[PDB]
């Protein structure tokens, strides 16, 4: 099972255009829109390959893709961000 | 950090299946906060004192709600990731 | 086109107060379509054949759901616009 | 009561930076996020001046503001767009 840092870095291999940061933010919003549709239509559950198009699962995945792509573009390590949040959570507490 | 364990760990303390709209509202809220952080140029890997309101934090918060929504809608993100890579490959592989 | 009449005219054919989440989903859908139209640079005032998928059309569609949500949530956009201009003025006027 | 073209053009008078188109799109998303919060918290109805902050009304208004601001930035006449949509609707039909 893939690590989040591995997903980020695979994405960075084939989809990383630092001169076009805005692209990735536009894409995030597009996928959030597609997600909204898929939830509106109740396309829940875990699809098979054939059921994947337009499913909530696919759209959640596409949002995730752009979260990772934006992290690459903006010099963010998500796993390291989590650790720092843990530090803050522990003082809270 | 792995996708299934992350989803699952969040599910342990934040799972209210009777409140599915809540998770969608929250996603949109974090995406707006993300938008603000990008607009303000709060990029890079923040130190502890820079964390709050950083692009980094807001990306995490969006990720959090992606995982929380996946739990709510019966979705396994890891399985879905695998199917998405299979579909791409079947589309284009010789 | 005036804000109250626009809201009201939409209310005539599209008002389902039992389906308030519907209008919020639709807003987010149109905002995503707007995002695509801006990304693709489909700006300017389109002719009839350019209308579908133009930044112009998607801005209208977002506006539509803003008005539809206002109806749903008991909001008068015109009155609200007036109060917002009053508030700005009370904030800064000498 | 103000026309939509008057709202667009008032906004254009005090908030129009064509070299910063992206700003307006970021702002639209910010206000959509604030809107989401205000609906989540059920802050419906028509506020008075004192109740305006954080209300659904204010947030819907702020989204509208950015719809008009984006229309200015992207050379869009909303009223003219409506007329053209009417033409298309009438063929539909
Ligand atoms: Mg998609
Ligand atoms: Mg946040
Ligand atoms: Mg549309
Ligand atoms: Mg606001």
């Amino acid at each position: 099972h893939m690590k989040l840092s591995e997903l980020q870095s695979h994405i960075k291999e084939f989809d990383y255009a630092p001169e076009q940061s805005e692209h990735y933010f536009f894409k995030l919003i597009e996928e959030v829109g597609e997600l909204s549709e898929s939830i509106r239509k109740g396309k829940s559950g875990q699809p098979t390959l054939d059921e994947l198009k337009g499913s909530v699962a696919e759209e959640l995945y596409d949002v995730l893709y752009y979260v990772c792509a934006l992290a690459n573009i903006h010099g963010v390590n998500l796993e390291k961000t989590r650790e720092l949040k843990e530090v803050l959570n522990k003082v809270k507490y």
